[PDB]
């Protein structure tokens, strides 16, 4: 009864059959009465499909008076800061982003770039897209071809003191996906030497779907990191709206030590400001961010949420333990291109390899890492946990699913809001031991 390419968080389908270019007009046509005034922006990945859903796009924001200001192959956050920075009505990516071959999609924002979501536009415009099957109207409005990036590149680098930059040896790994055109566009202002893995943009993905989160995947990034003695490695997603950290041991970073790594980062440049952050993976970020003289805002995981509460705070940066980092100068919106830099510039600056700045935190506060249950019944399988645990008389917090802090050992147990799954996370202060004990024992009552 419902289009199912509709998620929660933005469009998302098989083509032809969830997403085709006829969805994309309407689509095109639903958003532009959803809009304020101005002209819309719009850009695609790599994907073989994502041209065509792009002009699709285009052609009933125009039937609807729409200008669009096609900025072309792109990343994600390109969309975002375009639409920020051009100060658009509102702007699409055309993007799949990890998913598989047959796959494409949307990500919609509205003026200064923030999120159209299920319950902020995108199931009204589902609807209206669902009941239109009115005649497609003809262009009454025109569409220009901005491709320059100047300003988006001079954003990036300004992120960046240049002269305090050492020539690090980098491995950058785009999967194929877009990120190694950036690349190459920031290298001439940059004096690092850049090892390229997987770099040149292919739709096909001959060397995988872009995603660094699958072993096989990364161990591409490890190997060029471990054979070129690269300082470290960034790999990113197709859309490389996330970026993915290795060490020059080959050692994946997880996520979580970036968020309070990006924070202390942040905080010297902009002292006493706000960090948001998730409530996944909390204790070393709420450290890290008062040692450095800022204030930690927890605010329920999910990028709308983050963007929202970064912007009631003035929040100079928020970070999620999913390799998502939010930055205020950049429309409050997410970029896989100034992590990087700004890790290169801590370590040229500090002396230390990425490995040592993150090491002593990892000690301090180990964790599980995000643990995936798909079970019969959520609700019975959390009961089950919370009914364990009850006697210990956890600290209970109910922002974002169950938290529960055990004084020693903490963990969050929510229901995802794209997927029908439960996702756990476990942390401790300093002990390897009762992490895995906890963890076994939480999994063994998800499962039960
Ligand atoms: O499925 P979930 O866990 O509800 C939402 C997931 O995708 C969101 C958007 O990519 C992320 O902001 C979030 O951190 C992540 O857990
Ligand atoms: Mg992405």
């Amino acid at each position: 009864m419902t289009l199912p390419a509709f998620k929660a968080y933005d469009i998302r389908g098989r083509v032809p059959d969830e997403l085709n270019e006829d969805l994309a007009r309407r689509i095109g046509v639903a958003l532009a009465a959803q809009l304020d005034q101005g002209p819309v922006v719009l850009g695609h990945d790599v994907r073989l499909a994502s041209p065509a859903l792009q002009e699709a796009l285009s052609a009933g924001l125009r039937a609807s008076g729409r200008d669009v200001i096609d900025i072309g192959l792109c990343g994600t956050e390109e969309v975002y800061f375009q639409t920020d920075y051009l100060k658009a009505a509102g702007g699409v990516m055309v993007t799949a982003s990890h998913n598989p071959m047959d796959y494409n999609g949307m990500k919609l924002v509205r003026e200064q770039a923030r999120p159209i979501s299920s319950d902020t536009g995108l199931f009204a415009i589902r609807d209206t897209v669902a009941a239109d099957t009115a005649a497609p109207g003809e262009p009454t409005a025109s569409e220009q071809s901005r491709t320059d990036k100047t300003a988006y590149l001079e954003h990036l680098l300004s992120y960046v003191d240049r002269s305090t930059l050492k020539p690090l040896k980098l491995v950058v790994n785009a999967g194929n996906g877009g990120a190694g055109l950036i690349v190459d566009l920031l290298a001439p202002h940059l004096p690092f030497e850049f090892v390229r893995v997987f770099h040149e943009p292919d739709g096909n993905f001959p060397n995988g779907i872009p995603n660094p989160l699958l072993p096989e995947n990364r161990d591409a990034t490890a190997k060029a990191v471990k054979d070129n003695g690269a300082d470290f490695g960034i790999a990113w997603d197709g859309d490389f709206d996330r970026c993915f950290f290795f060490d020059h041991t080959g050692r994946f970073i997880e996520g979580y030590y970036l968020v309070g790594l990006l924070a202390q980062a942040i905080l010297a440049k902009q002292p006493g400001g706000k960090v948001v952050h998730d409530p996944r993976l909390t204790w070393n970020t709420v450290e890290q961010v008062e040692e450095a003289g800022g204030i930690p805002v927890l605010c329920k995981s999910g990028h709308a949420f983050i963007k929202e509460k970064m912007r009631s705070e003035n929040a100079v940066y928020g970070g999620e333990m999913s390799a998502h980092h939010y930055f205020r100068e950049f429309a409050y919106a997410d970029s896989g291109m100034i992590p990087w830099l700004l890790i290169a510039e801590l370590v040229s600056q500090s002396g230390r390899s990425l490995a040592d700045l993150v090491e002593a935190r990892m000690q301090k506060f180990p964790c599980s890492g995000e643990i995936n249950f798909k079970v019969a019944d959520a609700k019975a399988s959390v009961a089950r946990v919370m009914e364990h645990y009850a006697s210990l008389s956890p600290e209970l917090d109910y922002t974002d699913g169950i938290s529960a802090d055990f004084g020693q050992w903490r963990f969050n147990l929510r229901s995802s809001n794209t997927e029908p799954l439960l996702r756990l996370n476990v942390e401790t202060r300093g002990d390897a031991a009762l992490l895995e004990t906890r963890t076994q024992e939480i999994s063994n009552l998800l499962r039960g």
